[PDB]
């Protein structure tokens, strides 16, 4: 049973998160937690029960909250699923989410092979 050290996870997985941050404009809606009052979308927390964003994932990596790589992947996918659930298919946020999911799939695969 492989035990992953926090710095091993940070060194392997942080570059995949940085690849999402580097997408501009597509990462802009995801860099900070959704603020429904500021954005004028007060129904947000009625629809999205478990919010997630890039800055929260980065903090979890920096503070050793993930014991296994799949837990990090689950949080990235939670962020994507929240955006596809909440936003309309024609919206900027939905299409930007779809682009981030393509980028993430490409970056995470070789990294998971290396962590095996
Ligand atoms: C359109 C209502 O804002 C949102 C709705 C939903 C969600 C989620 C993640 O479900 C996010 C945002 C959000 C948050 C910050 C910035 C931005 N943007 C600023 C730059 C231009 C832009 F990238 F197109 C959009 C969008």
């Amino acid at each position: 049973k492989k035990i992953f050290k926090p710095e091993e996870l940070r060194q392997a997985l942080m570059p995949t998160l940085e690849a999402l941050y580097r997408q501009d404009p597509e990462s802009l809606p995801f860099r900070q937690p959704v603020d429904p009052q500021l954005l004028g979308i007060p129904d947000y927390f009625d629809i999205v029960k478990n919010p997630m964003d890039l800055s929260t994932i980065k903090r979890k990596l920096d503070t050793g909250q993930y014991q296994e790589p799949w837990q990090y992947v689950d949080d990235v996918w939670l962020m994507f699923n929240n955006a596809w659930l909440y936003n309309r298919k024609t919206s900027r946020v939905y299409k930007f989410c779809s682009k981030l999911a393509e980028v993430f799939e490409q970056e995470i695969d070789p990294v998971m092979q290396s962590l095996g």
